[PDB]
C-alpha cells in the first residue's frame, strides 16, 4: 500500500528496487549484452518491443512467446509475489536484451567494463512529467502522487522514483561520447518510426528487407502495442498495476503536455529548465 521512497547514494528509489540492488551486485555482463536505458516514461517499452522483434528476425509469432517484461529482464526490478529481474535473467538466453532506469551512480560497473552496447531513449521533460504522474496512479509500488501541482514540484527537484530527469538525460548524453550508445529521442520515433528503426538496425549491425521493416513499423505503433497483451502490461496482478486507474499504454503522443500544464506551471517550469540545461549540445522538442 504505497511505501515511501528510499534513498541510495543520492538516488530516490522504489523500496523493492533498492532491495533488489543487493542481489544485483553479482550480475556479470557479457560483451554481447545490449542495454536499454531510459529515465522512466521515455519510450522503454516501445524500443524494447522494436529491439526484441529485431532479435527475432522480424517475426511476430516469436515475440508472443512471453510478455515483454519476461523477454527483457528489468535489472533492478523486484516486487512482492513477482520474480525479480535478476531471477528472470537466469532463464534469458544470449544475446540478451536488458532494461534499466538506473542513474550512472548506481549502474552495475560490469556493463561499462564489458563495453555493452546501449540504446538510450530520451523524451521531452514535460511529456515525461505528465506521463509519470498518471503512472504513479496506476503503478501501486510508487508513493502517493498527490495533486498534479505538487507532483510537478517534486519532479523538478528530482524527488520522484529514480531522481532527476535533468541529470539522467545529461549524464547519459555525456557517456555517449565515450561508450557505444545510440542516443534516441521519443519525438523522433514519433515523427518517423521507420527512420529510427533503421537507425537501431544499423547500431546492432543487422540488415532487414524493407518489407520486414514496414512490418515492424506497424507492429510497434502505439495502437498495435496498446491492444497486444504481451506489450500493454494487462497480464500483471491488479494489486501491482491497476489498468482501470490508468492504462500503461495511455496516449502515446508528443505535445499533449499542453492539456495538463497550466500557464503558471509552464512559466515556472521554463525558467527552471533554462537554469538546469544551461549549457547543452543536447536539445529537445516539446511538440510535432
Ligand atoms: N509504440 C508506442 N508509440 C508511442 N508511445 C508509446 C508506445 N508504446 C508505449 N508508449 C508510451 O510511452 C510511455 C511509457 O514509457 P515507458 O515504456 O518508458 O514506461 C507512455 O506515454 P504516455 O503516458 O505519454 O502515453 C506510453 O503510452
Ligand atoms: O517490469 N515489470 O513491470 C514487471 C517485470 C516482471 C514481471 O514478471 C512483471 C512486471
Ligand atoms: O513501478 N513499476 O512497477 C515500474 C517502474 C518502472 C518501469 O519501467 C516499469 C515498472
Amino acid at each position: 500500500s504505497r511505501p515511501p521512497l528510499e534513498y541510495v547514494k543520492g538516488v530516490p528509489l522504489i523500496k523493492y528496487f533498492a532491495e533488489a540492488l543487493g542481489p544485483l551486485q553479482s550480475f556479470q555482463a557479457r560483451p554481447d549484452d545490449l542495454l536499454i536505458s531510459t529515465y522512466p516514461k521515455s519510450g522503454t517499452t516501445w524500443v524494447s518491443q522494436i529491439l526484441d522483434m529485431i532479435y527475432q528476425g522480424g517475426d511476430l509469432e516469436k515475440c508472443h512467446r512471453a510478455p515483454i517484461f519476461m523477454r527483457v529482464p528489468f535489472l533492478e526490478f523486484k516486487a512482492p509475489g513477482i520474480p525479480s529481474g535478476m531471477e528472470t535473467l537466469k532463464d534469458t538466453p544470449a544475446p540478451r536484451l536488458l532494461k534499466t532506469h538506473l542513474p550512472l551512480a548506481l549502474l552495475p560497473q560490469t556493463l561499462l567494463d564489458q563495453k555493452v552496447k546501449v540504446v538510450y531513449v530520451a523524451r521531452n521533460a514535460k511529456d515525461v512529467a505528465v506521463s509519470y504522474y498518471h503512472f504513479y496512479h496506476m503503478a501501486k509500488v510508487h508513493p502517493e502522487p498527490g495533486t498534479w501541482d505538487s507532483f510537478l514540484e517534486k519532479f523538478m527537484v528530482g524527488e520522484v522514483s529514480y531522481g532527476s530527469w535533468y541529470q539522467h538525460v545529461q549524464e547519459w548524453w555525456e557517456l555517449s561520447r565515450t561508450h557505444p550508445v545510440l542516443y534516441l529521442f521519443y519525438e523522433d520515433m514519433k515523427e518517423n518510426p521507420k527512420r529510427e528503426i533503421q537507425k537501431i538496425l544499423e547500431f546492432v549491425g543487422h540488415s532487414l528487407p524493407e518489407e520486414t521493416v514496414d512490418f515492424m513499423v506497424q507492429h510497434t505503433s502505439f495502437k498495435e502495442m496498446k491492444k497486444n497483451p504481451m506489450t500493454n502490461y494487462t497480464t500483471v496482478p491488479q494489486e501491482f498495476m491497476g489498468h482501470s486507474i490508468s492504462p500503461f499504454m495511455r496516449k502515446g503522443m508528443a505535445g499533449d503536455w499542453k492539456t495538463t500544464f497550466t500557464v503558471a506551471q509552464n512559466e515556472r517550469f521554463d525558467a527552471d529548465y533554462a537554469e538546469k540545461m544551461a549549457g547543452c549540445s543536447l536539445s529537445f522538442r516539446s511538440e510535432l
